[PDB]
């Protein structure tokens, strides 16, 4: 439901690599291709890898490298913290001025979903406070990579985990976690699931420019209470002040949607199509009106 985007520059870089029955997406730059190391492991690896070792007991070609209908004959491997390092024996003719950074939670950015290896457009979004993504594009697309165009193409992410929680992990281009999260599989989601309140906020007034309305019809602190029974993030006055150029055209004020969105969680449920309250969309993507 989100807005999608070009980018060819960046869907040239972009290729699948395969070891074992796994098959991911991997960045291409120049003759070196970079993915999640934990494309090298079979499902019981994953319960308690030494990579290490695992990749001792790996050869070049263990890996398969695909862009499209063409492969990239591989010709060296390592590791690099999370990120499996691949060597191809050509380099991507539409590689751009480019440049690897780490970045911070609230940061906006641009990441480049797939489906089955098949770019699906870029979307914008940022890590939250607890370094996860929230983004249903992100869903069976391990490896897709996150960045900034700046004239030069400034990568700053790469996706690796998807949380049973509906939220997504990632690294930096240098392999390191944003957070605390590793690439083996345990239970890790823990405080990852808090519904971010101003997300579905803004969801209720997109939902009101389009018919929706019979949710509509509190003051801060009070409303907060009925947000930590239900797990929902404390709104603050920075996350009204925020939603007023919604408030505005809508009509509807901030405490007033409250009023509705304590009623739909005291008082459970169709809103814009969807029976659950959506919070993956930030006031931002609504302002797509």
């Amino acid at each position: 439901r989100k807005m999608a985007f070009p980018s060819a520059k960046v869907e040239g870089c972009m290729v699948q690599v395969t070891c074992g029955t796994t098959t991911l997406n991997g960045l291409w730059l120049d003759d070196t291709v970079y993915c999640p190391r934990h494309v090298i492991c079979t499902a019981e690896d994953m319960l308690n890898p030494n990579y290490e070792d695992l990749l001792i007991r790996k050869s070049n070609h263990s890996f398969l490298v695909q862009a499209g209908n063409v492969q990239l004959r591989v010709i060296g491997h390592s590791m690099q913290n999370c990120l499996l390092r691949l060597k191809v024996d050509t380099s991507n003719p539409k590689t751009p001025k480019y440049k690897f950074v780490r970045i911070q939670p609230g940061q906006t950015f641009s990441v480049l979903a797939c489906y089955n290896g098949s770019p699906s457009g870029v979307y914008q979004c940022a890590m939250r406070p607890n370094h996860t993504i929230k983004g249903s594009f992100l869903n069976g697309s391990c490896g897709s990579v996150g960045f900034n165009i700046d004239y030069c193409v400034s990568f700053c992410y790469m996706h690796h985990m998807e949380l049973p929680t509906g939220v997504h992990a990632g690294t930096d281009l240098e392999g390191k976690f944003y957070g605390p999260f590793v690439d083996r599989q345990t239970a890790q989601a823990a405080g990852t699931d808090t519904t971010i309140t101003l997300n579905v906020l803004a969801w209720l007034y997109a939902a009101v420019i389009n018919g929706d309305r019979w949710f509509l019809n509190t003051t801060l602190n009070d409303f907060n209470l009925v947000a930590m029974k239900y797990n929902y993030e404390p709104l603050t006055q920075d996350h009204v002040d925020i939603l007023g150029p919604l408030s505005a055209q809508t009509g509807i004020a901030v405490l007033d949607m409250c009023a509705a969105l304590k009623e739909l969680l005291q008082n459970g449920m169709t809103i814009l199509g969807s029976t659950i309250l959506e919070d993956e969309f930030t006031p931002f993507d609504v302002v797509r009106q």
